[PDB]
């Protein structure tokens, strides 16, 4: 159908829009903390403290598959990332610090997404 088509055609504008923010959020990440999913190899035990683990590249995946069907999904699982880390570490770690810095940072990206969004439809 053609609406289908028009569907489509917001979703991937949709698609564009957040790969943008997902790289604005990415840039304050510098230290590359979020890039890539706890290694289980690494800390086998973490499934047994976080039950939703996420990171910047499984975002990614998502996204370029089209999965986020608006911005609320988007936001739940940067949140998952900030939430998982401010559990996991202690507040005097260099994880936690660089997770409560990632979120005041991209407070401000998502703000504007937000109206970006609403305003293009």
């Amino acid at each position: 159908s053609m609406e289908q088509v028009a569907m489509e055609l917001r979703l991937t504008e949709l698609t564009r829009l957040l790969r943008s923010v997902l790289d604005q959020l990415q840039d304050k990440d510098p230290a590359r903390i979020f890039a890539q999913p706890v290694s289980l190899k690494e800390v086998p035990d973490y499934l047994d403290h976080i039950k939703h683990p996420m990171d910047f590249a499984t975002m990614r995946k998502r996204l370029e598959a089209q999965g986020y069907k608006n911005l609320h999904e988007f936001e739940e699982d940067f949140d998952l990332i900030i939430d998982n880390c401010m559990k996991y570490n202690a507040r005097d770690t260099v994880f936690y610090r660089a997770a409560v810095r990632l979120r005041d940072q991209g407070g401000v990206v998502l703000r504007q997404a937000r109206r970006e969004v609403d305003s293009i439809g």
